[PDB]
């Protein structure tokens, strides 16, 4: 890298982050996103105009360092982050707990350092981390990646307006003592879909795909697929997109593609005996009673 302030990583850590952790894509706009729309709003409020206005987001108006997404997973927390990203026309960087403390041990340390020192440099700056309850619990060399990586957080706390925020997110948020959680002063419940972000990822997933599907069908998938997440919405299309393949048996060695039948809802009907949701009720309970402690979302 031709920049003097990293002169001093090693060029291969530096390489690691420019080619896989850190990106730039600002067309993403909200991606029309099965995200709720109470979570859309407030991480606008609470990140995309501070970055944007950092003028008039001051005082008790000024963002947070850090932000915390927990919930069920498959809700595609990822996206979420590169979509706010994206928003404020931020430098993202994703990354990994696990890659960190298992695909990177060795350097471990430097990276997440490096890291920190990149997002700086490239101010406004989004790092989001994934499944950092990992990250934030309580074999060696994972202390010191966890260790260095709770140096970098309070680091970021030692200069107001800097355009560089956390952006931290975990399926499992009851494992963060009230030490990790101090970290992210605001913490957003991703919830699982509602009904109509249901069908949004349907009709999504469709395109590309012939089908049948008419906007009466859409009610139905909904009453099927109460309790789904994303993923499993995901999978539900897949399979349901296999019924056109298995009617024709051995045909489809030499079909041609646009003679296969198009997916219905009889499809979807079936594929929804087949599919089972991810996350219990029970799951579901408690984020809900976690969320109401230390949630911020209405």
């Amino acid at each position: 890298r031709a920049e003097p302030t990293l002169k001093h990583f090693d060029e291969n850590i530096i390489s690691l982050i420019e080619s896989e952790i850190m990106s730039v894509n600002n067309e993403i706009g909200w991606a029309d996103v099965a995200g709720l729309e109470g979570a859309k709003k407030a991480l606008r409020e609470i990140v995309v105009l501070p970055f944007k206005r950092p003028d008039v987001f001051t005082g008790i108006r000024a963002p947070p360092k850090g932000v915390l997404l927990f919930g069920p997973p498959g809700t595609g927390k990822t996206m979420i982050g590169r979509c706010v990203a994206s928003q404020c026309k931020a430098t993202f960087f994703n990354i990994s707990a696990s890659s960190l403390t298992s695909k990177w041990v060795g350097e471990g340390e430097k990276l997440v350092r490096a890291l920190f020192s990149v997002a700086r440099l490239k101010l406004p700056s989004v790092i989001f981390i994934d499944e950092i309850d990992s990250l934030l619990s309580s074999h060696e060399s994972s202390r010191r990646i966890k260790t260095e990586f709770l140096v970098q957080l309070d680091g970021v706390n030692t200069a107001p307006d800097e355009r560089l925020l956390v952006l931290g997110a975990t399926n499992r948020p009851q494992e963060l003592d009230e030490a990790a959680r101090r970290r992210f002063q605001k913490r957003l419940y991703i919830a699982l879909p509602e009904p109509e972000s249901r069908t949004q990822i349907v009709q999504n997933l469709l395109v590309g795909t012939r089908h049948d599907i008419t906007n009466h069908n859409l009610e139905r998938i909904r009453e099927l697929t109460d309790g789904y997440s994303g993923a499993d919405m995901r999978q539900l299309c897949t399979e349901a997109a296999m019924g056109p393949i298995r009617d024709i048996g051995d045909d489809i060695e030499t079909i041609d593609k646009d003679d296969i039948r198009a997916v219905t809802v009889m499809d979807f009907a079936e594929a929804a005996r087949v599919v089972r949701p991810t996350v219990d009720d029970s799951q579901l309970d408690a984020y809900a009673a976690w969320d109401k402690k230390f949630g911020c979302l209405p």
